[PDB]
């Protein structure tokens, strides 16, 4: 047994679910209570736009929410939160603080690690980033032939890739006057090859993004970039004009051959999947300008303050977390879908697929005991409206329960045709959650079949296929506009959702020991692939696949 | 109850699972039997490359596979397949044939629908596509000001978008000397707006891809494109040089104002999510050339013939389907991950997320019974190695069982640094499935921590976190090279896997009444967004969300 399952508030919740959950029907919940939306939503005013978190289309009553809040309290969420914010070493397996909140601490109130305020160094690096952004964006920073930089290439993977990629994509309209940004991440040589093919060494600046500065994919990609660069420049001293580093590892940055003044530092208490707020966000700041980067940080700071100050029962990330606990630990739902009705947000789901799954895909608790309950869900999704044509069939008429978060800005960045496209986009956003809740009754579908001129036989056969059970719960998250500030608040909101769930499960949201085995085994296989000799050192499958590779790699097609 | 659960071969399978599955341990299965790879893999020689389907790292024995094959026979898979290939109207809810196999029927053996061979019309459209491709790609086809076409823009959604998108991405190296290709799909105005900003009306050719030619997103996007075009051209006759249609609806194509000689026809028996093989594939053929499109079709034809003629026990799509049934209906796994170790394949998982989930996300059977068992899984994934740094933490050390298909070409399109990148990519591909299979025992992790220099205290604290339980099953699908032919074979293989699972569940893989519902939903909300008036006609959530939209849409940020 584990902390969560031994908790009496959890036991009460589970027993309530067993006895009563069959009585929960969304249609009836709304019919019984005209104040339902009012009581089961949060309209947050940030002073820079509103964020409406509408959780009313969920399979919860007032009683269920009360039990969930009581569980958050009795799992120590409030104390755990305060410990994060104060610099306690809550990443217990690595003995590190967890301080992405410090990166965006706009108030500059001291946050101490080992008795020392981290804010001076946070701000020093931010100042460095700002200066660098001015130099590059103005054209003052020259390439080896004296030309202004037109292209920036981030080289990094996972935490050193997805954040900057997702954010630059989401904030594309804010990039006027900024250099083009490219993201190279996969070791697959296709990635760097196709990127370099469209670039000039004279006007391209590479950003080597790596906490450790030892990740194989990133260092290999970086060395490939440098080789390509030096082929043209034929001068090792020119590297300082075209390569900068975002890292915690001064020594390995120097060994690679980058100028010490070209290093933008971060700290061990910045987790990779929580790092876009640090030096790692340099490509964001370059692309959209430092002012917009500061706005992004400020939005996160607003949400941090909301999370810190707000009673749990009306605390947005807490409520989202609690709904997830309900669906995961009581209903047994494996997945959570993120469905932004926004093309600019097209990498948002992929970002939180990392942020969520790498954080909470854990099975060992703080005491060292194995969990005897579910932890993190599989996170997935694609932007609306496309999903409606693609996998919503399964959401509407399959055999899985799938909690979905639908997200949309009220105002579009592109109000073409006098807002026609956005009107339609909004209408779909609204209609889909409504339909997921309501479904379609036999009496409704029957009349439709009759009106279509179906024979009595055809109607009878078709009817069950046209009926939708509904009762599919959703969150609707609606915000004034997707500005840098609002985007920052939204990312931070989900960061804190993930944190609350982790605390409740008694797991460490901030380590990632599960990547180690794959890395070890790959290092062993790498040298074995070279040459013609048979590999027999593994299981028959691994050996068999290697044999196939060696046999097939010289075939001409 | 339903056909599957009433089936005695299924109940035998399930009973065996209950009694025996806990005793299946992958590490031990491989140690006990050096022939395991040999007995649980298929090395397919297509004469244009090999496809190795290695299913040996699955939680199966000879006996499990025997029971699964017997179940497939009991469920009448072979007869159902033959019926699909013969043009029987197996899409029973829409009374339609299901004949994507006819689209790529290179043999030209007659396939009849309603007594009439479909092949002459299939080939007539293919010939038209070929002629059009030559004219555009050669530069002969001129725009309204007399310039060659430089950009092609597919406008379509769902089945009319994702296939052409995924395939042109996957076959990018084959696009030298072809026009740039763009995909516009979302109604979100951002999609068309950002596309048009990069284009000239003089040199852009639009492809309106829509089976019905009534889909709201597509027709709206098309009308927006046409307005933009006509603002520049100022001549309705110029539309014929810049707009073509891929459709079954001649009348609606004419209504939109497209030249009848600019219409590339397909048929009702071509499902949208099975349509890239038809006229819908025109953007593929324009981008990579008709010869490469023909190779794509040929590869699918090879796999069709494999599916049609091979005994079930050695039939690749059947075996993949059966392994899925094992994990879905016996283990209860909600999801299936597709993990291609290939950047060009970056939209492959998204494509089959649609192909699989829209096909098999169903709950009514052929008999009209509601299923009392699971149907289609949630399909998801991202290319390796990035996934290793995003969500593999959860796959390795979470609380979910997740069947994964790992896919890779032996030969890379970009053998940079003398093959160094691809070597590392292959090493990771192999290591990850080995790691998922093997895990790491407490005693193995203990020895590692001891050797690392950890104190008895630090070791004990860290130990449980370093343990990998393993026993996580995978498929490895390795192919000589990702050519058009091999890609075609791989897509068809998964199409047929989906088909087999559908037959076994007794559902219609080929309708989409949930998607049809969708296309009926937003029309009611649309007029309610106009004006400042409060909406009280829906449930309080829909009402409240509409109120928020109206309150927030004029705010200046
Ligand atoms: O924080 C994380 O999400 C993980 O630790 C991981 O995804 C990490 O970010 C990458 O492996 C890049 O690591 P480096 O920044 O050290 O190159
Ligand atoms: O076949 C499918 O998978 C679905 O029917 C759906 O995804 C369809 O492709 C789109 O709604 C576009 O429909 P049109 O091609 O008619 O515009």
């Amino acid at each position: 047994m584990a902390a969560l399952t031994r908790n009496p508030q959890f036991q009460k919740l589970l027993e309530w679910h067993r006895a009563n959950s069959a009585n929960l029907k969304l249609r009836e919940l709304f019919e019984a209570d005209p104040e339902r939306f009012n009581n089961f939503s949060l309209n947050l005013n940030t002073n820079h736009g509103h964020i409406l978190v509408d959780y009313s289309k969920n399979l919860v009553s007032k009683e269920v929410m009360q039990m969930l809040v009581e569980l958050a309290k009795s799992r120590g969420v409030e104390a755990a939160r305060d410990n994060m914010f104060s610099g306690s070493k809550i990443n217990y397996t690595e003995d590190r603080a967890v301080l992405h909140v410090a990166l965006r601490n706009r108030s500059n109130t001291p946050i101490k690690v080992d008795g020392k305020d981290v804010m001076p160094e946070v701000n020093r690096v931010l100042d460095k980033m700002k200066s660098f952004c001015q130099r590059v964006r103005s054209g003052d920073w020259k390439g080896y032939t004296g030309k202004s930089i037109t292209d920036i290439i981030n080289i990094g993977i996972g935490g050193s890739d997805l954040g900057p990629l997702m954010v630059t994509e989401a904030l594309k309209p804010y990039s006027k006057g900024g250099p083009r940004v490219w993201f190279v991440s996969n070791i697959d040589g296709t990635h760097i090859a196709k990127t370099l093919a469209s670039l000039s060494p004279e006007t391209s600046l590479f950003i080597i993004a790596s906490k450790t500065f030892t990740t194989q994919e990133t260092i290999t990609n970086a060395e490939t970039a440098k080789e390509w660069f030096l082929e043209a420049a034929k001068d090792p001293s020119a590297v300082a004009k075209h390569f900068v580093a975002l890292s915690t590892n001064t020594a390995k940055v120097k060994e690679f051959g980058i100028d010490p003044q070209n290093m933008f530092e971060f700290w061990d208490w910045v987790g990779g999947r929580y790092s876009l707020w640090s030096a790692i966000g340099l490509s964001i700041a370059l692309h959209v300008g430092f002012d917009h980067f500061e706005q992004l940080l400020s939005g996160a700071h607003w949400m941090d303050q909301h999370f810190l100050k707000t009673p749990l029962e009306k605390n947005a990330p807490v409520l989202l977390a609690l709904l997830g606990i309900w669906y995961i630990n009581c209903y047994g739902c494996e997945t959570h879908a993120l469905l932004p009705y926004d093309q600019y947000m097209h990498r948002f789901a992929a970002y939180f697929q990392q942020g969520d799954m790498e954080s909470n895909g854990k099975y060992i608790t703080k005491s060292g005991a194995r969990v005897d309950h579910q932890t993190g869900p599989i996170v997935w999704g694609e932007p609306g409206t496309n999903g409606q044509h693609a996998f919503y069939q399964l959401i509407h008429q399959g055999t899985k329960m799938i909690p979905c978060d639908f997200l949309i800005p009220v105002q579009t960045q592109h109000p073409i045709r006098k807002g026609l496209h956005h009107k339609i986009l909004l209408a779909n956003f609204l209609a889909q959650t409504e339909a997921l809740m309501k479904g379609k009754l036999p009496e409704e579908a029957r009349k439709e079949l009759q009106a279509a001129g179906k024979s009595p036989e055809d109607l009878e056969k078709l009817l069950p296929h046209k009926v939708f059970e509904g009762n599919r719960p959703t969150n609707s998250i609606v915000f004034t506009k997707l500005t840098p500030f609002i985007l920052g608040a939204l990312i931070a909101m989900y960061e804190h959702k993930i944190f609350v769930q982790g605390i409740m499960w008694d797991i460490n949201s901030f380590d990632q020991w599960g990547v180690e085995l794959g890395k070890q085994l790959a290092k062993k296989i790498e040298p074995e692939l070279e040459g013609s000799s048979a590999v027999t050192s593994h299981d028959s499958s691994t050996n068999g696949l290697i044999s196939f590779i060696k046999q097939q790699r010289d075939t001409k097609l």
